[PDB]
């Protein structure tokens, strides 16, 4: 039975399954894991203190219909309270979006939400715990191109809260080169 | 683009996408509905207000973990709280749970349960509001090699719906009573 | 420092501290321990865990306007959607509370929720641990009236699981005895 | 009948009530207004569409339990998640916070936090919508023997006054930096 949980979006039009039962999932709008949203922690905290699953991955995808919701900022109502996250991302890198032609910034700020997913899911007192206490818990951002059907580990793969912080670090940094 | 959302549980084998992107899919534990996560709300409000979803799927499935744990009771630590509205369903249904033999009790919680959040679901904001102004907008739910209940298309047929599918499971087969 | 956790009606007029530093406080509308919101149960936690605080009170009021809310059944928004958890309890209570003349009905449904409420609170993970573990602990549910400026103990007293059900039963059954 | 919500900190020695029947109240960890949060998000609501209340006030304090425990870091357990919103806010500070002596650190973040609370008070659907149609509505932040910030009346001075509280907040005492 499971050894993978998968943090996935709603409106992905591949499913997990497909672009990896080995599988427990969870997805919602744009791929989050929110410091104090009951539903994904719970999941998570299942899936680390009673299922044992050694290894969770967050997966996005470019083309993403709640980044880009996030990224224009109609009044869409309630749903625009959880895309706030994303917004705060978007400000936390800001000048770095800037820098890019605007029909580049989207597949940034996917690239950069996932790491952001992984950084807070690695900050979880779940996860934390977990690392303290020995468990074997590896944690995995991807995001996936269905203009390919292809993948790119986004950079963040973290096994400790040492590894995480450095992950993390390298994750953004490598996304800031940017392609001329 | 997509026309359905499916309400799934985390812990189901099989893909919603059994059954391509015509699908919006969110996914829980005990696919679930509770009145205030904001989580399933968001999705819910996004489906229906802005992608102008016409149909929402809550889909069940035998042998369900969750569904499981709750009724075992174990301290699993936070998944417990989670859990806690499952067993605020049993506790609704207890003199029917009762009456059937305990290996059968699962898979009538996990019936009873889909149909509990349908009902849920058709009394949120959203789905009310989106009912009282006319839109087009149905609610299903399903139990998973087949499909095995509740269907509305408004405020009353949900009440009718959800009685009935109550009504329903109470009448026990003999080789399901204990 | 601290020795209570009140969790008291955002719209009672008479604070905590009045009808008791000693408190540590949470309000909500309707004053509710509901079993997945992160925002009060943090506070339990807390309360529970690092200030060891020995006793919780959820102390509700009569002509309450979040009760009444819940009651008329009104589209207000996204309030209804919290109101609703009390709307199944109403329903829990149903038959009970159809006896009753309709101008009686808001003030009977009032202490029906500081039970159940109560109830949530014992069946929560992190008092049901507290319990297990051999922590000093107890519950109360009171119900104020500012027609008179006076309480009620609702009935409601539980230091364990045990005391928990039977205190929950008996205050239900001590409510269902009618004012002819 | 109320004219005021206040939003204040758990923890908090004094009664929002100092400063009767003109409060209706929210306390919760440190004063928060998290995006997602249904509890604080419904009183907000139930306040500005049903009550009608024009003033909004989140109320911070110093010598804050909740605030001291984000910067420790210990694990407390489940409260350490909503707490992560704290240090979240602590390292988009994290230069102007550093350039201070320790022991003044944790009363800048008791006052950038309510600035910041009251930021996402205003980015709300609720608020932002209420602004929208002309609602009349203002958000205030302080932190309290005396009480010592940030004032909105519209989105544009949302942000004017968010923008200023910071940079009023950036520019040290010479007994406070290091
Ligand atoms: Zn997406
Ligand atoms: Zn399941
Ligand atoms: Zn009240
Ligand atoms: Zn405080």
């Amino acid at each position: 039975t499971p050894h993978y949980l998968v943090i996935a979006c709603s409106d992905s039009r591949v499913s997990p399954e497909k672009l990896t039962g080995e599988l427990f999932v969870h997805r919602n709008v744009a791929n989050q894991v929110i410091h104090t949203d009951f539903n994904c922690l719970s999941v998570v905290q299942y899936a680390v203190d009673v299922l044992k699953i050694e290894h969770i991955i967050i997966c996005g995808h470019t083309n993403c219909g709640g980044i880009h919701a996030a990224m224009a900022d109609k009044d869409l109502g309630l749903i625009n309270n959880w895309l706030l996250h994303i917004r705060d991302i978007w400000f936390k890198h800001g000048h770095l979006l800037g820098k890019l032609s605007p029909e580049k910034r989207a597949d940034m700020l996917t690239k950069i939400n996932v790491a952001e997913q992984v950084y807070n899911l690695g900050r979880t007192s779940i996860v934390k715990s977990a690392w303290e206490r020995g468990q074997k818990l590896s944690l995995h951002g991807w995001v996936y191109d269905v203009n390919d059907g292809f993948l790119v580990d986004q950079g963040v793969m973290a096994t400790s809260r040492e590894t995480l912080e450095i992950s993390y670090r390298n994750a953004i940094a490598r996304l800031s080169i940017l392609d001329e």
